[PDB]
C-alpha cells in the first residue's frame, strides 16, 4: 500500500484514488460589528474582509444599511432613525433579518467561511437574536465593538466617508454633518456596550477602544479569531505613504530569463539613480526601505544612500526546475508545465518551486509589518509586487497573477476612505516589458 | 557604482567595502512582570524568553528571588516576607536594584534586546522606580500583569513548582503549601493592580486575566510588544502531548542523498505501519496530524488512517544547488561550500538554498499553531525536527543543527513545570543513520 500521485497543477501528493465503479464524493464564523454610527465599523469590516480573503479565508460583508437603502426610497433625514418611528423600526428589523438570511445562505450554501455582520447591534436584544441565529445554524459568533466618543474622530469619519454617502446627495456638507449627528443621538439611549465583566462574560469578543489605543479581548475560541485580533492590533489610521516598485532592469530581464540572482543592467542602474532623485523629491519624514535578498533589489536600494532592510520573504517566486530559463525554453523543454500554468496561474506550482498561493503565505508577515509602519518603500519583484498590490487594491486570487507592474515605475499608495488611491510614477528610464497577458 | 559582493557563509549581498587604509567600524525593552506570588509570572517569563531567543531576539530573565536566595542564608519562613520585617525589606529592595544593575549591563553592554524583570512589582512605587530606571537608560518598558485569584490555580502552581523550590527542601509538601499561602498574604495589602483606565493610562501593558481567558492590552508601542501580545494570546496550560517524528526511511536516505522528494523504502513503509500501531496504543482523544508537502511524510501519515494536514512550512531545509546530492558529491563538487557549512552550520546558507536561520523564520507559524493546539503529531524532516525540538527543549542556535533526531523514532513531548519532558520511542524498524557529528 501507501500509493500516491502528484496533482498536475498544485503538485500535491494525494492517495491514488482507485475509486470503485460507483465513486463517492470547520465551523463558519459570524463576525458581529458593535457600536454607535461613525465608529469605523465599516472601515474595520472592509479592511478585515480584504485581509481574510487575501490570505485565502472566503469572507463577505453584510451591511444592514445597504439592505435598508434597497427597501426604502431616497433618504430624507435622521427622522427615519427615531426610536418613536414605529414603521421605520419595523423596516430596519426586517432589513437586519434579510441580511442574516443572506448570511445563512453564504456560510451554509456558498462555501463562505466568515460573514461580517456590519450593523450597529447596540442593544443586548439585537445581539441575543444574532446569537440565537448563530447557535441554531451552527455558526460561531465573534463580536468586534468599536468604542470612540472623541468628537474629532467622529467628525472626521462623517467628513471622509459619511457626507459622500448616497443618503446625503441632496444635502450640503454642513447639513449632512448636522443630520448625521442627530442620527447618532437616536442610538445613544438604547446603546448597551459589551460587558465582558458580567453580562457578556461567555461571549467571544474584542473591544477596540479609542482607535486601537486599548483593547479588551475575551474568550478567543479558534485560530481565525486569534489572527483577527492580531491584525486589529497592528493596523492604524495615522497618515502615510506606501511606495512599491521592482528592482531596476536586470541582466536576466534583457535575456528574457525568469528567476535567478542577476545584477542591474546599465538601464537598471539609471533607474536606481532616478529612484534616488524621486525619493528625495518626495521629502518624506522617515522612510523605511525594504528589499529582497536578491542582488537586483539591493543594488537599486544602494543608489538611495538610505538605510534598508533585506527580507527573504520578498524574494521572487521560486520557479523550481524552470529557474534561469526563458519562457520559450520552458514551452519547449516542459510543454505540459507551460500549458498548465497558462490555464491556472494562481494555483499552479512550478516543479520543486512555488505558486502565487505560496507567495501569499510567505508575504503575510510582510503585510502585517506594512500595516504597523507609516512610510515604506518596498523594492521587490514582479510576482511579489502583484501579491502585495492585490492585497492593497482588493484584487482576487484569479486576477492577481495578471496585475500590471512595469519596471522603472513607482506605485504610490495613499490610504484614503475604504481603500487605496494608487498613483503611478514612471521614472523615464527605458527597460524591456516582462508583462505577459493571459491566453 | 553599485558594486556588491556575496558573503561566503550567509550568501548576503553587501556593498564591496573598499575600506580606506584607516577603516572605521533599535531601543531595548525591559519586560516588567506584575502580580502576586504563584500567578505564573516565572512560567510566562521563561516561556516568552524561550520563544524570543528561538526567533532570534536575545532575551534574558532576571528573577529577583534568585538574587535574594544568593544574598540570604537558607530560607526559614514567610516571616522573611512580612511588611514589618525592616531588615528583609531593605535586603529585598537591594536585590531588585542589583537585578536592575544586571539588566542595564545586559541591554547596554552585552547586546541583549529584551530583559524580563521577573518580580512581584505589585506597588506603584516599585513600578515608578522601574520606569525611572528605564527612562534614564533609554530602555522601553512593557508591563505583563498576571491576575488570577482562583484557589485551584494558585494551589496547582504551589504543588507543581513551588514546593519543589530550594526554599522548601527542609519543609514537607503540606507545610511548604501553608508557608507559601502566608507568604502570598504578605503581598496582598500593598498590591496595586495595573490601572490602564486612570493611573497607568500612558503605560504599555498587557493584563492576563484568569489564565488567558481575558486580556487588557494598552498602548502597544512596537513590533516586538505586538508579537509578545500575540504569543500570550495563543499559549495555554491545558494538558496535552506533542509527538514529533520524521517520515519513514526514504529511497534518498538509502543512497545518502540530501533533499529531494523520494518515497518510502520498504523499511520506511514498515515504520509507517509501526507508527499506526503506536498511535493507536496511545489512545488519544483528538489527535491532529501534520505533515510536510513532501511524499515521504505523506506516505507515513497515510498508514495512520487518520485525517492529516500538509504544511509547506514543514518541508525539509532547501539545499539549493546541493539538492539530491550525497555529502561525498558535495565535498568533491563544492569543497569551499562543504567546509563553510561545517564551520558555521546554523548561519550557513546553501547556494540558492536555505540556512537553519531561514528554517526558524519559516517554522514560526508552525510553533504558534502548535501552542494553540492540544494533541499533535508532526511527521517531518531532520533539520525541521531539530528546529522544532530546539524551541521546545530551549536549545541554542549553535547546538540546534546537531540535535539527534533518528529515523523510526517518536519524540513524545509532555509540557511539565517550566519545560518539556522528552520521552523517546524507537518503533523497532531498522533504517540508515543520517546524523552527522561536528568537526
Ligand atoms: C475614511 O473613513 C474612515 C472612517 C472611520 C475610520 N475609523 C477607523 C477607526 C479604527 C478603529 C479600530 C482600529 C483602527 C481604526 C475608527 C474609530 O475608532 N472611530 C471612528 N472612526 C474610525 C477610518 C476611516
Ligand atoms: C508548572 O508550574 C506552573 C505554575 C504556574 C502556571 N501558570 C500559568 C499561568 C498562565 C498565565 C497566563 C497565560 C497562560 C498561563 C498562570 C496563572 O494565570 N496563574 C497561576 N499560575 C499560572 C503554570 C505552570
Ligand atoms: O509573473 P509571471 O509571468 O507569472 O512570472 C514571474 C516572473 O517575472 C519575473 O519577475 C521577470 O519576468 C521573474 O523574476 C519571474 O519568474
Ligand atoms: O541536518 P543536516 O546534516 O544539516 O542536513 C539535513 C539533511 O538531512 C536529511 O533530512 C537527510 O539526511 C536531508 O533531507 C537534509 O538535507
Amino acid at each position: 500500500p501507501l500509493e500516491l500521485t502528484q496533482s498536475r497543477v498544485q503538485k500535491i501528493w494525494v492517495p491514488v484514488d482507485h475509486r470503485p465503479s460507483l465513486p463517492r464524493s470547520n465551523s463558519p464564523t459570524v463576525i458581529v460589528m458593535v457600536g454607535l454610527p461613525a465608529r469605523g465599523k465599516t472601515y474595520i469590516s472592509k479592511k478585515l474582509t480584504r485581509y481574510l480573503n487575501w490570505i485565502g479565508v472566503p469572507t463577505k460583508v453584510f451591511n444592514v444599511g445597504e439592505y435598508r437603502r434597497e427597501a426604502v426610497k431616497q433618504y430624507s433625514s435622521y427622522n427615519f432613525f427615531r426610536p418613536d418611528n414605529e414603521e421605520a423600526m419595523k423596516v430596519r428589523k426586517q432589513c437586519a433579518l434579510a441580511a442574516l438570511r443572506d448570511v445563512k445562505s453564504y456560510l451554509a450554501k456558498e462555501g463562505g467561511q466568515i460573514a461580517v455582520f456590519d450593523a450597529t447591534n447596540t442593544t443586548r436584544e439585537r445581539r441575543h437574536m444574532i446569537l440565537h441565529f448563530a447557535k441554531e445554524n451552527d455558526f460561531k459568533a465573534f463580536f468586534i465593538e468599536s468604542v470612540c466618543d472623541d468628537p474629532t474622530v467622529v467628525a472626521s469619519n462623517i467628513m471622509e466617508v459619511k457626507i459622500s454617502s448616497p443618503d446625503y446627495k441632496d444635502c450640503n456638507s454642513a447639513e449632512a454633518m448636522d443630520d448625521f449627528m442627530k442620527r447618532i443621538s437616536c442610538y445613544e439611549a438604547s446603546y448597551q456596550p459589551l460587558d465582558p465583566d458580567k453580562c457578556d462574560r461567555d461571549l467571544s469578543l474584542i473591544k477596540v477602544i479609542d482607535v486601537g489605543r486599548r483593547f479588551l479581548v475575551n474568550r478567543v475560541q479558534d485560530h481565525i479569531q486569534s489572527r483577527i485580533v492580531y491584525y486589529l492590533m497592528n493596523i492604524h489610521v495615522q497618515p502615510r505613504t506606501i511606495y512599491l516598485c521592482r528592482h531596476g532592469e536586470n541582466e536576466h530581464n534583457l535575456q528574457g530569463r525568469i528567476g535567478g540572482d542577476s545584477g542591474l543592467s546599465s538601464r537598471g542602474k539609471k533607474f536606481a539613480s532616478a529612484l534616488s532623485k524621486f525619493v528625495e523629491e518626495q521629502n518624506l519624514k522617515d522612510l523605511r526601505v525594504w528589499t529582497s535578498q536578491l542582488k537586483s533589489t539591493i543594488q537599486t536600494a544602494e543608489a538611495l544612500r538610505l538605510p534598508y532592510e533585506q527580507w527573504k520573504a520578498l524574494n521572487e517566486i521560486d520557479a523550481g526546475v524552470c529557474e534561469e530559463l526563458t519562457y520559450e525554453e520552458i514551452r519547449d523543454t516542459y510543454p505540459e508545465e507551460y500549458a498548465l500554468r497558462e490555464q491556472d496561474k494562481y494555483y499552479y506550482r512550478y516543479p520543486t518551486g512555488e505558486s502565487y498561493q505560496d507567495l501569499v503565505q510567505r508575504l503575510e508577515p510582510v503585510i502585517m509589518e506594512l500595516e504597523r509602519q507609516e512610510n515604506v518603500l518596498v523594492i521587490c519583484h514582479q510576482a511579489v509586487l502583484r501579491c502585495l498590490l492585490a492585497y492593497f487594491l482588493d484584487k482576487s486570487a484569479e486576477e492577481m497573477p495578471y496585475l500590471k507592474c512595469p519596471l522603472h515605475t513607482v506605485l504610490k499608495l495613499t490610504p484614503v476612505a475604504y481603500g487605496c488611491r494608487v498613483e503611478s510614477i514612471y521614472l523615464n528610464v527605458e527597460s524591456v516589458c516582462t508583462h505577459r497577458e493571459r491566453s
